């Protein structure tokens, strides 16, 4: 298999790195690397970037998709606004998750909270060819 | 090809199982297995789980992504809040679709309504390797 | 590699076609092919279809996913409501992007603005087999 490198920033010291729960899992949970003893408030309708404290080194030919956690979405109405968030093999910034509160309650973000799931996949670049002149894709 | 198993729960008796429309289709439409003669009201801003009455047996090495239907999104402002919803090869619960109404009208959910599309894909687990020290992925 | 065909409609004359920035990129940016000298207003909570002026000829065995741009989502609260938007190999309509404003400001859509990213991927159709009787997928 391919290898996903992960560089831990200081605020991710002490957290478990992402890992697959079982051989059957599709994604890895990502955790909030916010300050200990700090509760971040996300009010209804509002969005924020939540740090993971991780830099991903995704190898050439692959991507990471940042997808929502299903339980947060149901219980709280929280999702990832840019879902599926695309992280490419060039990206060497810190991975941050863009949460939006689409529910009615104030939501509290805490250190260690599972905030998204990451799915690693091959990516391909087709040749792009201009040509001259039902299917899914229309509205 | 791989085979996707589907176990039908009682409330899905009488509905067509998911199927690809053509050899070209990417997804399969999923239908609401709500009670006959019941109109479920989803008001603006609100979310709910819609039952499909299906248990998926996804084989090892594959996942299912639950994606929005484009026409509902356009016409009604309805989408899947946890999109793309990840269903892994361990999951043996009933598949439910988390709809949210991000439009202005009351939306009615009825038995048999197409509510999402399912895409079946291989999934890979890279080795996860901690390492020490523009690209898509930042904001 | 596979080849993605692109037929340019009249309103896309003069725009750069989608292209990968680097060998590492996962997606291609898509641009608004709206009229020059026209600012389209997308108010908070509202959604609209934004034309690209492109018809995609995706080859059999592949799909295109229309995903949000991360910067628009962060800066403006704009996303693609039907994300990831599925375009299959049968679809020969114009590709339009369904933007929704989930922020607080009026958003202006202008000709040439990058409005989404397209990811090209293989797609598979498993055999669908009904069978009789934790994992990601529940809520």
């Amino acid at each position: 298999a391919p290898t996903l490198g992960i560089i831990r920033l200081e605020h991710a010291k002490g957290l478990d790195l992402p890992a697959y729960e079982t051989a059957g899992s599709a994604g890895m949970d990502l955790r909030a690397a916010v300050a200990e003893d700090r509760q971040i408030v996300l009010l209804p309708g509002r969005r924020t970037l939540v740090p993971t404290g991780l830099i991903l080194e995704i190898p050439q030919g692959y991507e990471v998709q940042i997808r929502p956690r299903s339980g947060l979405a149901f219980k709280n109405g929280i999702t990832c606004l840019n879902t599926p968030g695309t992280i490419d093999s060039d990206y060497r910034g810190e991975v941050k998750v863009l949460l939006i509160n689409l529910g009615d309650d104030d939501f509290r973000i805490e250190r260690g909270m599972r905030i998204a799931q990451a799915v690693f996949a091959p990516v391909i670049q087709p040749k792009i060819e201009e040509r001259a002149k039902r299917g899914a894709g229309g509205f």
